[PDB]
């Protein structure tokens, strides 16, 4: 699976529901683990209330993705369990966002 390969780009799931509108904020929380390059809000129009919101960050170091998905993966969030996973480099890149992981 895709999901469990480190790479620098950390893919959120069932952190918020459809919607709101964020990327500042999650960007702003996630500084914990290193710099954050970038954050993608990305919605599948579908879709599964906790699937619907997928949000993406980019590391500036694979150290910090690492410690991003150790510390996020199965943790409470407003009610909500958060899944934490990695995702491929050159997907992310190219905005291939909908990906099985």
């Amino acid at each position: 699976a895709m999901g469990k390969c480190p790479t620098k780009v950390v893919l959120l799931r069932n952190m918020v529901g459809a919607g709101e509108v964020l990327e500042v904020e999650t960007k702003e929380e996630c500084e914990k683990y290193g710099k954050v390059g970038k954050c993608v809000i990305f919605e599948i129009p579908g879709a599964p209330d906790d699937e619907a919101v997928r949000i993406f960050l980019e590391f500036e170091r694979v150290e910090s993705a690492i410690k991003a998905v150790v510390d996020l993966n199965g943790r409470y969030f407003g009610g909500r369990v958060v899944k934490a996973c990695f995702y491929n480099l050159d997907k992310f890149r190219v905005l291939d966002l909908a990906e099985q992981v």
